[PDB]
Formats: C-alpha cells, structure tokens, sequence
C-alpha cells in the first residue's frame, strides 16, 4: 500500500492492542502519542530508497508464482527467493522482537513488522505477475497508472476520501467500527485462526494465501482485455472497494493480535 493505506492499518490495530501491548510498543519508539503506531507505519518505504535500506526492498513482497486468475497460490519456498521476502522479514524481524526487545535492532523490527503485515494483506505484493501488476498499465480515472499502483494507492485514497494521516485516522474508525460491530463484527472472530507467535512463517503465509486469493476472485478476474482497455475507476472500482476495504481491516486486526503475543508474558 501506499501511505494512506499503511497508515490506516496501524490506526486499527492501535484500536484493538492490549494496553501492555500499546505500552510495550510506545517504550520502543519513543512515542507515547495516539498516533504512535501511525506514525512509524510508513518508515520502510522510505528507508528502501536509500543506500542503506536497498537491502530490505523485497521484504515488501511475496512474489507468487501462481497462474491468475485461473489459479491461485503461494508457497514459501518457490516464491520468497533468495533474497527474502515479506514472510522472511516477519520471521526475523518479529523473533527480533521476541528475543531482544530492548536492544538496539528492535525500533526499526517493529516498525518493519507494522509495515510488513500491512503489505501482505496488499493481494498485489502476493504476486509475481508483471512485477506485481506493475507491468500492467490501466487509466483511472483519465490518468494512466498502472493496476499495481490502483490498488496501492489510487483506490483505497478515492475510498477514504484524501491521503493524509488525519483521513488515515478518521478511515480507520470506520473500519475499526466494522470490526467491531458492523459489516465485518459476524466473521472478524475466524480472522485470527491459525496464529502461531511460535511459527510466523506459517502464520503470515496464512495470511498472504489470504490475500492472494483476491488476486485471482477479484483483482484480475475480468480478464486483461477488460483491465487493459477500461477506465477502472467505474464498475472496477465498486467491486475492488469492498475486497481492499475488508483486507486493510484484517491487516490491522491481525497486527494487533500479533503485537499482543510479542509483547505478551504470563503474569
Ligand atoms: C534480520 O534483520 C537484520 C536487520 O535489518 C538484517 O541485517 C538481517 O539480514 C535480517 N536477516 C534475515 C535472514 O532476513
Ligand atoms: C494487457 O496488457 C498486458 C501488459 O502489457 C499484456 O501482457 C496482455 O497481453 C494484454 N492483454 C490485452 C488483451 O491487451
Ligand atoms: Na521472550
Ligand atoms: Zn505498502
Ligand atoms: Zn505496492
Ligand atoms: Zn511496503
């Protein structure tokens, strides 16, 4: 996603953590402000354009070698590559986080993992196809894009209706109402199954084959004659905003369950 999209998701799990959780993640980065997780949920994708940050560009992805929209699928070991992926980054960042909380690697491992679990619910950064829909030029709106970018960032802004972290915020309540009460209140306790703080490869790969699984029902399902020729901010729209909508709201009920087991302790 791009900033409105990552920002959104860390609102939301600011809304569901433990208070341990919120206080555990505040000491780490300094923060103790409402915006705490917000404020920080953008940092890698600025830290990838630097010399220094070069290294961490593909923990942004899982590039599944899957057949949309025919068939859809990731698998671990054929799809992160050599030189990781978002699922690896989970794995050593959130064990980070387990093991040396206050140690000097742990600001920039939460601030990856807040990110990170942001981008696998992104169905597009769960495929290998034209570099994610990056190859697939589209107009939206009268502006040529590409389909990678629409779902980043042209649609979830159209959506929340602006870019900033205070739309971010005001995004997240709506979402976070559908969570707990609204349109997503009756399905949100079956979001978390699986989650396993002592596996978190299988535990973020069940959430990227979620993901990818829009990849094939929604994102390029009318075909690429129709995604190629047609301005997508119409009937594509409409129909993407639901499936984007719901997955931003898993990213962020699921970071927050998350956070919660690495900061938990039995007491
Ligand atoms: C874990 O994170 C550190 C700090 O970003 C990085 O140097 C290292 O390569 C990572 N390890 C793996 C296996 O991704
Ligand atoms: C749509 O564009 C993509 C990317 O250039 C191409 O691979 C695909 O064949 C195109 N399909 C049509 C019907 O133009
Ligand atoms: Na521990
Ligand atoms: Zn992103
Ligand atoms: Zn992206
Ligand atoms: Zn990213």
């Amino acid at each position: 996603w791009g900033n409105l999209g990552h920002e959104t998701v860390a609102y939301i799990a600011q809304s569901f953590v433990a208070s341990s959780t919120e206080s555990f993640c505040q000491n780490i980065l300094g923060d103790d402000s409402t915006s705490y997780l917000a404020n920080v949920a953008t940092w890698a994708d600025t830290y990838k354009y630097t010399d220094a940050g070069e290294f961490s560009k593909p923990y942004h992805f899982i590039d599944a070698q899957d057949n949309p929209p025919q068939s859809c699928g990731v698998d671990y070991d054929r799809d992160c590559g050599s030189a990781g992926c978002s699922i690896s980054a989970i794995q050593n960042y959130t064990n980070i986080l387990l093991e040396s909380p206050n140690g000097s690697e742990a600001l920039n491992a939460l601030k990856f993992v807040v990110h990170i679990i942001g981008d696998i619910h992104q169905p597009l950064h769960d495929e290998n196809l034209e570099a994610g829909g990056n190859g697939i030029d589209v107009t939206y709106d009268g502006e040529t894009t590409n389909l990678h970018h629409i779902w980043d960032t042209n649609m979830p802004e159209e959506a929340a209706g602006g870019y900033s972290l205070s739309v971010a915020k005001t995004y997240a309540d709506l979402l976070t109402e559908r969570i707990k009460t609204g349109t997503y209140s009756s399905k949100k306790d079956s979001w978390t199954d699986g989650i396993d703080i002592k596996d978190p490869v299988s535990t973020s790969m069940i959430w990227a084959a979620d993901a990818n699984t829009y990849v094939c029902s929604t994102v390029l399902d009318d075909g690429l004659a129709y995604i190629n020729s047609t301005d997508l901010s119409g009937e594509y729209y409409d129909k993407s905003q639901p499936v984007f909508e719901e997955l931003i709201a898993k990213a962020g009920y699921r970071l927050a369950a998350w956070l919660d087991l690495i900061a938990s302790q039995p007491s």
